[PDB]
């Protein structure tokens, strides 16, 4: 079987079809006209963009294919190192990683997190209930100040105190300005050019600011002998069941930076795409707040009462299904294998699964794909499996799935419970892609239902 592949340009090959600021959005629409597979060439490689669960079920058998390291990936990983989310698993330090953070990322282990979490999303809570009559809400603004602070607070008890500031704290500024740099690599021609000499100094300034701060609060921990309720504690404290070392401190600095630059942005896309969502499905909405009000009696959420909000949580897991905010991940054939008994693939051959074109697998989820219809999920048991995959595959998926999860489903219960939403500019989507997805621009008004917190 021949593989269908999109226009080629002479030696440039596929290269500048992705000349886009929404290169999986026109990926999207490739994968809408040659269907579930397709050979996508470059000047030097080549990768495969899978879409339907027939394929990408095959592509998540871990005896037959592993993570790869993108090219983006690999940018990244000038500041994220050898972190979980950048590193190949063969690393010692993957597995090592893995088997320490493991048991500080489970349900269970949320219950440590929980007051942290309350404490930002009152913060945000707070904030939006301060706003005078004229004024409106940044969405992804504002989900990105909750989200950053969250982390910080609940990766190693540091406060951004991003409600605090119209311009973010040095760290954010440069977090976000390297996390663009390593964006702009993929697109850029030329990267010798004498043009990028000052993004290239910049870069290595951001890194070293993100490195600093870091660096200084793991020292000063260890100095102070301090335990907290943090992720930092529990790196400091852990030892890898294997061999029975700790993290040494420069890997745990990685995965601070780690948590901070993916779970950040990852949730806080999560969180705007759900409100949007919620705004334009009135009666969907409608719903969400219905069990918002009878679940949350308190006057702030309890652990208990987050994982009672089925129908928020079911929400979320909508949203995900039609805009999952890390919208691909990467894999390599680890031997010579034959894919979906039609397609031959040798020994270290790419792969990329389009998942928000899985989600919209018709043999899976039916003709209504575009809908927003969170009963999809009401037994999410039922679901088959591989189906949705908006948190990766297998011993490489999302560490962080509960934390999100946790956070997201906790702060988007107490939206609900506190304040109507009016969608007052008739927003229209617009997807920035960056590493991840958001709903740029998108902005609400919020009316308080004046519930003390
Ligand atoms: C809704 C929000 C999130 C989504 C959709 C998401 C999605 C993903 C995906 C798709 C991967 C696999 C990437 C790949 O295969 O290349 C991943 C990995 C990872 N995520 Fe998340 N993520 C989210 C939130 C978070 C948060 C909040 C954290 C940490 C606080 C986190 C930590 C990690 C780590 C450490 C990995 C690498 C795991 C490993 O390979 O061992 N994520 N995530």
């Amino acid at each position: 079987k021949e593989m269908p592949q999109p226009k080629t340009f002479g030696e440039l090959k596929n290269l500048p079809l992705l000349n886009t600021d929404k290169p999986v959005q026109a990926l999207m629409k490739i994968a809408d006209e040659l269907g579930e597979i397709f050979k996508f060439e470059a000047p030097g490689r080549v990768t495969r963009y899978l879409s339907s669960q027939r394929l990408i079920k095959e592509a998540c058998d871990e005896s037959r294919f592993d993570k790869n390291l993108s090219q983006a990936l690999k940018f990244v990983r000038d500041f994220a190192g050898d972190g979980l989310f950048t590193s190949w698993t063969h690393e010692k330090n993957w597995k090592k990683a893995h088997n320490i953070l493991l048991p500080s990322f489970s349900q269970q282990a949320m219950k440590g997190y929980h007051a942290m979490m309350v404490d930002i999303a009152v913060q945000l809570v707070q904030k939006w209930e301060r706003l005078n009559a004229d004024e409106h809400i940044e969405v992804p603004e504002d989900m990105t100040r909750l989200t950053l602070d969250t982390i910080g607070l609940c990766g190693f008890n540091y406060r951004f105190n991003s409600f605090y500031r119209d311009q973010p704290h040095p760290f954010i500024t440069s977090m976000v300005r390297a996390l663009d740099e390593a964006m702009n690599k993929l697109q850029r021609a030329n990267p010798d050019d004498p043009a990028y000499d000052e993004n290239k100094r910049q870069f290595q300034e951001d890194i070293k600011v993100m490195n600093d701060l870091v660096d200084k609060i793991i020292a000063d921990r260890k100095a102070s002998g301090e335990q907290s309720d943090d992720l930092l504690t529990h790196m400091l404290n852990g030892k890898d069941p294997e061999t029975g070392e700790p993290l040494d401190d420069e890997n745990i600095r990685y995965q601070i930076i780690t948590f901070l630059i993916h779970g950040h942005e990852t949730t806080s896309g999560l969180l705007s795409f759900a409100l949007y969502f919620l705004v334009k499905n009135p009666h969907v909405l409608q719903k969400a707040a219905e069990e918002a009000a009878r679940v949350l009696v308190d006057p702030v959420p309890s652990y208990k009462q987050v994982k009672q909000l089925k129908y928020v949580g079911m929400v979320l897991n909508e949203a995900l299904r039609l805009w999952p905010t890390a919208p691909a991940f990467s894999l390599y054939a680890k031997e010579d294998t034959v894919l979906g008994g039609e397609y031959p693939l040798e020994k270290g051959d790419e792969l990329m699964v389009l998942i928000p074109q899985l989600h919209r697998d018709k043999t899976i989820w039916g003709d209504d794909v575009e809908e927003f219809r969170p009963e999809r999920f009401e037994n999410p048991s039922a679901i088959p499996q591989h189906a949705f995959k908006p948190f990766g595959n297998g011993q490489r998926a999302c560490i962080g799935q509960q934390f999100a999860l946790h956070e997201a489903t906790l702060v988007l219960g107490m939206m609900l419970k506190h304040f109507d939403f009016e969608d007052h500019t008739n927003y229209e989507l617009d997807i920035k892609e960056t590493l991840t997805l958001k709903p740029e621009g998108f902005v609400v008004k919020a009316k308080s239902k004046k519930i003390p917190l």
